[PDB]
C-alpha cells in the first residue's frame, strides 16, 4: 500500500494529539515548504461523518487573513479511514500560552490588546457574513502565524461557550459573540494563577466584574457587559463590534 502522506512529505514531529486525531508538522517534498497536517480518524458514526465530509468542503471555501489558510485535504485507508488536512503552520504559542506568559498590566497594554482583540472579532465577522458560525471560540483556538497576525481555527474548557449551549439549547450565530466578550476581558485582565482565572471569569460570565478593570477600562466594560447579555438577541453583531470607537487609532512601539 502506497501512503500519499509518507510519499509526499518528511515527517517532522508530532505537534499535538485530541480526541479527534493528531497534529504533525511535515515538510513537503516537492515545494520544500513546513506544514501542519491534522489527520482524523473518521468516525463510526455515520452522521458525524456526514459531518466531517461536510465540514472539510466549508473549510476549503474560506479565505481571510484571520483564518488559518488551507492547503489540501485527501483520505487515505491503509490495511480505518483517515482524513489528513493541510494548513499553513503557524507558532507553537496559541493566545492561551500568550496570555500566560504575559501575567502583569504592562504586558497587556490596551493598545496591543484591542489589536489582536479587532483581528479576531473581524474573522468572526467574517464568518458571519458567510451565514458561518464558529461556536469553540477560546484562546486556545487562536493562532499566530510567524509574522504574529492572529489566525482563528479549531484544533477539534466550557468557560468561553454561551449559556444557550452550556443548556443544550438551539442557538444562532450569536453564540460567537459571547465567546468574544470574554476573550476582550480576559486579554484586557491578566491572571496569576489557574485558580484566579477561574473565579473571576465565572463572576464575569454572571457580569460580576473586578472593580478596577470597570475604572481602568470604562468603555471595553460597557462592551463586554453587552457580548455577555443572557439573551442573544441583544448581544450585538460582529460588525458593530468592530465599528467601535475604541478600535479607531491604534498604535504601540514595534507594531507593523
Ligand atoms: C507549532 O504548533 C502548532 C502549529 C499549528 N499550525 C497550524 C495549525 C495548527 O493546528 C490546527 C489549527 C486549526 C485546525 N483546523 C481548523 O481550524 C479547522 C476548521 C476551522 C477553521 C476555521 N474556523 C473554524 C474551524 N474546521 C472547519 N476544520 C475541520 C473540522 C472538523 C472536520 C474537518 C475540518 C478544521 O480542521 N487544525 C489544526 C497548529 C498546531 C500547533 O500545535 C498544536
Amino acid at each position: 500500500y502506497i501512503s500519499r502522506y509518507l510519499t509526499d512529505f518528511e515527517p517532522i514531529q508530532c505537534l499535538g494529539r485530541g480526541g479527534f486525531g493528531v497534529v504533525f508538522e511535515a515538510k513537503n517534498k516537492v515545494d520544500d515548504c513546513n506544514y501542519a497536517i491534522k489527520r482524523i480518524r473518521l468516525p463510526n458514526r455515520e452522521l458525524a461523518r456526514e459531518k466531517v465530509m461536510r465540514e472539510v468542503k466549508a473549510l476549503a471555501k474560506l479565505e481571510h487573513p484571520g483564518i488559518v489558510r488551507y492547503f489540501n485535504a485527501w483520505l487515505e485507508a491503509p490495511p480505518k479511514v483517515y482524513l489528513y488536512i493541510q494548513m499553513q503552520l503557524c507558532r507553537k504559542e496559541n493566545l492561551k500560552d500568550w496570555m500566560n506568559g504575559r501575567c502583569t498590566i504592562e504586558e497587556r497594554e490596551r493598545s496591543v490588546c484591542l489589536h489582536i482583540f479587532l483581528q479576531i472579532a473581524e474573522a468572526v465577522e467574517f464568518l458571519h457574513s458567510k451565514g458561518l458560525m464558529h461556536r469553540n471560540l477560546k484562546p486556545s483556538n487562536i493562532f499566530f502565524t510567524m509574522d504574529d497576525v492572529v489566525k482563528v481555527g479549531d484544533f477539534g474548557t466550557k468557560l468561553y461557550m454561551s449559556p444557550e449551549q452550556i443548556h443544550g439549547n438551539s442557538y444562532s450565530h450569536k453564540v460567537d459573540i459571547f465567546s468574544l466578550g470574554l476573550i476582550l476581558f480576559e486579554l484586557l485582565y491578566p491572571f496569576s494563577t489557574q485558580m484566579e482565572r477561574v473565579r473571576t471569569l465565572t463572576d464575569v460570565r454572571n457580569l460580576k466584574f473586578p472593580p478596577l478593570f470597570t475604572q481602568k477600562y470604562p468603555c471595553e466594560y460597557v462592551m463586554v457587559q453587552d457580548m455577555l447579555s443572557p439573551s442573544p438577541m441583544e448581544r450585538p453583531e460582529a460588525i458593530n463590534i468592530i465599528e467601535n470607537a475604541v478600535f479607531e487609532d491604534l498604535d504601540f512601539p514595534g507594531k507593523t
